[PDB]
């Protein structure tokens, strides 16, 4: 069985990319500090607690799709710090997106959310991310450059036990899925702030969790092109906190204007040939 390759975040940088592209998943060891992992943990912790059923019957878009023992916290820019600063910023995340997307253009958010699985939780179905979002993704030709990413951060140990990711490598060139099978996976083991990343074609499930005991959460990260919507929306976050953080991070919420790559480009979110950020004046790195 190969397994997942390793790479370190700043010593193998320009490799991450290429790994990915070639085996649909790698392993960022180190991708965030534990002090950045240990201010989120704190920061989202009691949105984690409040947070209901996926599917809760007070939602008007509820998530069928993940099991009960599933909380899922999105739109996590308002709530955590660490998240819209020191995450937003990541010069790793940066440069493996750029390196991944320069094909199409910017790229932003789809969504940044915090999923917490309690002790018992089931092993998903093996699948493919964007299938019950971006329906246009399937229409791509087989070979298209991939439009968007998951970054899988440990917010806490992965370990065979407590369901760590299961990952097919290569799946992201199938086309036949007749192999699909558990006895081709192989596991994300990881420590806190090492990241799993793969693509929108990479086939995965999380693990099923067998102690009984342990509670794994994960910042999941799905990085993306321009082109394509967000699943989360940034539009209530209050003003102060969006000029708060800086150009970079506004434009990976929707709160500036974006461009594609194509050589005349004409930009994305414009208002009569200027950018949301000229219009409205917005403001950047101001602390609240
Ligand atoms: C339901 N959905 C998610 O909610 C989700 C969660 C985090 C990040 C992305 C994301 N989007 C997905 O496409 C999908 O995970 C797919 C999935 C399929 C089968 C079982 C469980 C999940
Ligand atoms: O739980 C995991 O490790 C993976 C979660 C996942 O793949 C999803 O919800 O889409
Ligand atoms: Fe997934």
């Amino acid at each position: 069985k190969s397994q997942i390759p390793r790479l370190s975040a700043i010593n193998d940088l320009h490799k991450i990319w290429p790994t990915v592209e070639e085996h649909g998943a790698a392993i960022i060891e180190s991708f965030l500090s534990l002090d950045i992992v240990r201010r989120l943990n704190e920061e989202v912790d009691p949105f984690v607690k409040i947070e209901p059923i996926p599917a809760a019957k007070t939602k008007d878009h509820p998530n069928h799709v993940l099991s009960t023992t599933t909380r899922l916290v999105n739109v996590l820019a308002p709530i955590s710090k660490a998240y819209r600063e020191d995450v937003l910023n990541s010069k790793v995340l940066h440069r493996i997106c750029s390196d991944a997307f320069h094909v199409y253009g910017d790229y932003w958010v789809l969504m940044g959310a915090v999923m917490e699985l309690a002790p018992s939780n089931p092993a998903q179905p093996l699948h493919r991310d964007m299938r019950f979002s971006h329906p246009i993704v399937e229409y791509l030709k087989p070979d298209a450059p991939a439009t968007s990413i998951n970054f899988l951060v440990a917010l806490s140990p992965f370990t065979a036990e407590n369901g760590a990711t299961h990952v097919i490598l290569g799946s992201h060139k199938w086309q036949n899925l007749s192999n699909v099978s558990m006895d081709a996976t192989v596991r994300a083991l990881m420590n806190p702030g090492d990241a799993l990343l793969i693509t929108d074609s990479t086939i995965h499930c999380g693990g099923a969790e067998t102690t009984g005991t342990e509670t794994r959460r994960l910042l999941t990260i799905t990085m993306g092109i321009s082109q394509l919507t967000p699943l989360e929306s940034n539009l209530a976050v209050p003003r102060p906190v969006i000029e708060s953080l800086t150009p970079l991070a506004q434009r990976l919420l929707g709160w500036a204007s974006q461009r594609s790559a194509a050589p005349r480009d004409i930009g994305l979110l414009t208002i009569r040939g200027n950018s949301i950020e000229k219009t409205m004046n917005l403001k950047a790195e101001q602390p609240l």
